[PDB]
């Protein structure tokens, strides 16, 4: 309700970007208390959908799913400030997040090719944010749509952090050496630096 | 194979202590024996029912129990009425499906390390003769309707036994808390 | 081109495919969630047939794919086993490396299946095989849990030598089974599949 209020608040004054304004097109009701999806816009153009979770304490903590990304727009909006604003805007209100990537080329080959999730593009524009833990759905569509997204979460403790970032160590290190391309590996190596500060 | 019984229960209502339970609407689903009966507590919805009707050298009925209403909660998980619409599902179904989503005790305790079968909601199942369970709990962000548990007849008296054995386990492999007497006093069959 | 490819389909779906059981048509086209994703709904004759949803492909990210679910249950019976249903995966395999049929309606490979015969030497999963598809997958996930969770998924192989080796594990498998097995009427249809394959 307090979370409630003040994602209406920023959302409805609209969130600016050098790609456009980001606005709440239209709020809608979910599966269950607290569930809503929030409609967004790019300057007139539909952007993509926001399925929050408010959360019911103790039982079900908040989180939020960015998915249902305007494939006109993927190009204008995967490694763009507006990007960067909006996963600002939902860190500051969210301790769990899903963005579906399929329509992001460069997480999508990255992944495809061994990268951590943590270190993919978008992964680490959420480790950037504080989230530390990360899981990669990749379940076919074909299957059940909707399946290719990270999951990503923020340390509840500083012991869970400490150990969420030497698995991400261990898996950059297991990533050295089985990547062939050394285009990638400097990318992925610069990424990893950044966190070592 | 049976709706008719199912439908003549179900219009001209179900009893209960919290209000009538009645139908409301009834479509025809993705497969021939498959259909949504749409459910009230009072006037006001109380919860879907995905009913399959079997196909029965190849499928199995099974009743799905979703799509409830936040504000009965409270008075639906815990109630009479949880128990009359069960019992009633427990006579048609070998096989049932309920979303414990809303169900704050269910969830609680099965994210506690509780076994389907001894929690609340799985509990009320066991009463009914359902012996083998599944706890299904994938995020919504990846999918929606995938709190749920999944519970079984025993095909068997053999079955039975082993789904006994393998809760035996479960029980013990738990108290490896204080709703541990809970858990126990539950379990005491 | 997933533009080439999509003209093609249209083409062929819209001309229709002819067989005894009628002609197959495409009677409507709605854009999915992705930009090369497409519901394709089908007709025989004049009653609706299923949906094929097909991904053009997006290459070298996502490789193009046909699905086909939503068979109308009061033509399960026509459907399975006719020259409809092999005249359809036989344009999809000259379309798409990578194909899920569900098979929920379809109660001899549903019952083949459940006795564990392998994926590709199951009715629907045979035809498949027959045209190239030589990886399988048997979803077989709880319709209560998920809706469309049973189906079969196959693909393409890349080289003529994995096709060579997942051959060889079929006949694990396919021997595996033979003798796993009472329902000795079952054993001989797998079997007339199997000395098929050679
Ligand atoms: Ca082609
Ligand atoms: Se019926
Ligand atoms: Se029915």
């Amino acid at each position: 309700m307090v979370k409630y209020e003040e994602l209406l608040k920023t959302l409805e004054n609209g969130i600016n970007s050098e790609e456009g304004e980001i606005r709440l097109v239209r709020k809608s009701q979910g599966r269950f208390k607290e569930e809503f999806n929030f409609d967004l816009s790019l300057g007139s153009k539909p952007l993509l959908t926001l399925k929050v979770f408010l959360g019911r304490k103790p039982y079900w903590q908040p989180w939020v799913e960015v998915f249902g990304v305007n494939p006109n727009l993927r190009n204008v909006f995967f490694g763009s400030e507006a990007e960067r604003k909006l996963y600002e805007f939902l860190s500051e209100h969210f301790g769990r997040i899903f963005v579906e990537y399929f329509e992001d080329k460069e997480t999508t080959y990255e992944l495809q090719k061994g990268v951590p999730p943590a270190l993919s593009r978008l992964g680490f524009e959420l480790l950037k944010l504080g989230y530390t833990y990360f899981r990669d759905w990749f379940i076919p569509e074909g299957l059940m749509e909707g399946g290719h997204k990270i999951q990503a979460e923020k340390p509840k403790t500083e012991e869970a952090k400490k150990r969420h970032l030497e698995n991400l160590k261990k898996e950059f290190e297991e990533f050295i050496g089985k990547c062939e391309d050394e285009g990638l590996i400097k990318k992925v190596k610069e990424r990893y630096n950044f966190l070592e500060h």
